[PDB]
């Protein structure tokens, strides 16, 4: 009766072209959904080495496994048998652009995920094509029901060779394949995570990479 266990396993296929470069990645990883902790190992397929910075893909590679405390209602884990989908469009403050789409299933006791990336306008001499970038740093969603999925929105920053940053802001659809009178739906909510490199090999051909989420209210005292 309970789909999502302790330890989850996870699959995932991507595809996409950025600044008309064509790729494909696989990755295969492990987590503990109710810690909001999880490792992957990816792998570039095809069109590698990247001629852009791996970072840029990094946020597309699993929301079941966030940490949802003080009972919040978890849209996510709920979804399941029928899972979930998201779209996304990130902004940069550059001009990139990078538009991806996710479906989440369930399937033999896997999760299995399918990703879909459109990257464009990316500056040729920008810190993204010239892979001059070195990691994100920790970033707040907050999370927001609207028309019967959730909204996600935060900013993120892109580390840079010489120790600026480079902003981000993503807004995210986030939407359950299971019928909405079978879902308790969260009130306004947060969620904080670092997502981090762990390591690479032959230009970022293989990429580990993990993640820590948790989510939370805002528990600052209020007035009202």
């Amino acid at each position: 009766s309970e789909l999502i266990t302790e330890n989850m396993h996870m699959k995932l296929y991507m595809e996409g072209t950025v600044n008309n470069h064509h790729f494909k990645c696989t990755s295969e990883g492990e987590g503990k959904p109710y810690e909001g902790t999880q490792t992957m190992r990816i792998k570039v397929v095809e069109g590698g080495p990247l001629p852009f910075a791996f970072d840029i893909l990094a946020t597309s590679f699993s929301k079941t496994f966030i940490n949802h405390t003080q009972g919040i209602p978890d849209f996510f884990k709920q979804s399941f048998p029928e899972g979930f989908t998201w779209e996304r469009v990130t902004t940069y403050e550059d001009g990139g652009v990078l538009t991806a789409t996710q479906d989440t299933s369930l399937q033999d006791g896997c999760l299995i995920y399918n990703v879909k990336i459109r990257g464009v306008n990316f500056p040729s001499n920008g810190p993204v094509m010239q892979k001059k970038t070195l990691g994100w740093e920790a970033s707040t969603e907050m999370l927001y029901p609207a028309d019967g999925g959730l909204e996600g929105r935060s900013d993120m920053a892109l580390k840079l060779v010489g120790g600026g940053h480079l902003i981000c802001n993503l807004k995210t659809t986030y939407r359950s394949k299971k019928p909405a009178k079978n879902l308790k739906m969260p009130g306004v909510y947060y969620v904080d995570r670092r997502l981090e490199r762990i390591k690479e090999a032959d230009k970022e051909t293989y990429v580990e990479q993990h993640e820590v989420a948790v989510a939370r209210y805002c528990d600052l005292p209020s007035k009202l």
